[PDB]
């Protein structure tokens, strides 16, 4: 079976990829976001949905996980979804300012505020993508993320979480946290993923060098043909 | 039918993508290289080949097209090919030095010299990827590329060309140039592509914003589901 990483292991793998393998953040953020959009189109293919094109709200956090969300949105649009983004805390770095411009010019709207009620989210968006916090989370959910998670936990439409469900302890999960319907584990699952009880758990980030996988015994499954996601079951 | 771009149009589209849409070179080079590796795995799936894993020589030029080649190689390895790279002229920029390290650490070998004879290439490599020059070419094929193209034109194994077959006039082609078996047109075909007479012509670079496609009337076809390549016929 695939390995489920401790937060320490995940941090080491991430730092190896950027330092020893000298991947750039742009590159792996592009592949991660693409895997997300791909996992989502396979779990919730546009023809299975009742709006045409189907609607999706992507909520982006203040760091890299939110970055992945921005990329996911752009790919989702190319895949025939109609995404909307909420991105309340944006770093002023070229990486993030670039991604914003790209999405803007793809006519993906950035909401001024979060719809305050779960019912209103449900009415407007057929799916919600949680791109708030990822494997590095140790918080301390500060505003506005506490208030956002509290809306999310009342939703009826499915949530897709990027890497980790935001607000979960990365290893121990969170019995009173959000309960997503899809979890896209990037590179390999974290220990919290044993607490997942949604329908769809995909592995994404098809970029792990074999030597890295072997050194960490990830026991990653074989991705089919040229697919960048694998459905774990 | 899809539009076939003049060199001027292609230059304008490229500059729009990097300036007005503010995509970064890393990002689109990653998607372009991924489309290449994907086109190649669909045209020459590993089970159709007689070596296991099948062998591929990727020849990288001195610019961005060679960049795409480097990325293509890395993805090809993940897709179950055994690539080898020849990369004689390497810019000393972090983009290219990064990509080299990545390939090195994936245990993809960089050849010290080109096999001097077509027969020796044919014996060692089941496929050859031409990543030498792309849409920006106006040369003036300087050494060592002249000598490389002269080996390539004597090969029996197929050549896959990235964007344009290296040594062709970007609009007018080249009756005495190389004759690849696969052409991966990136973003949209160039006018030289009307002179293509290999078996496989794929379109790649699934990243053209709809507004850009409309402004240039690319008439791009519909990519299927989440695929990043489309077979033109
Ligand atoms: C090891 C690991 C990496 N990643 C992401 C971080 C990087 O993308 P980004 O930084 O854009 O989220 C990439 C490689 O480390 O994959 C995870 O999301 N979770 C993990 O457990
Ligand atoms: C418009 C156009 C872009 N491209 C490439 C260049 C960029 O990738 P790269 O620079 O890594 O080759 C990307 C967007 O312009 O697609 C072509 O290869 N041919 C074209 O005709």
């Amino acid at each position: 079976a695939v390995k489920y990483l401790s937060q320490e292991e995940a941090q080491a793998v991430d730092q190896e990829l950027f330092n020893e393998y000298q991947f750039s953040v742009d590159q792996l953020m592009e592949l991660a976001g693409l895997s997300c959009a791909t996992a989502i189109a396979k779990a919730y293919p546009p023809t299975s949905m009742s709006k045409s094109p189907p609607t999706v709200l992507v909520i982006c956090g203040p760091g890299n996980n939110g970055g992945d969300g921005l990329v996911c949105a752009r790919h989702l649009k190319l895949f025939g979804y109609q995404p909307t983004i909420y991105y309340p805390k944006r770093p002023n770095k070229p990486l993030f300012t670039g991604l914003v411009t790209q999405c803007q010019k793809m006519d993906i709207p950035f909401l001024g505020e979060m719809p305050p009620e779960p019912m209103m989210v449900d009415e407007l968006y057929e799916l919600v993508v949680d791109a708030i916090f990822g494997f590095s989370f140790k918080g301390d959910v500060r505003e506005p993320f506490h208030s956002i998670l509290s809306v999310l936990s009342g939703l009826t439409v499915p949530i897709a979480s990027i890497d980790i469900p935001s607000g979960w302890d990365v290893e121990k999960g969170n019995p009173s946290g959000i309960q997503p319907d899809l979890l896209i584990s990037l590179t390999a699952p974290k220990k919290s993923a044993t607490h997942f009880t949604g329908r769809y758990h995909y592995l994404g980030g098809r970029f792990v060098p074999p030597a890295l996988e072997k050194k960490y015994q990830l026991n990653l499954p074989s991705y089919p043909d040229t697919e960048c996601v694998y459905r774990l079951q």
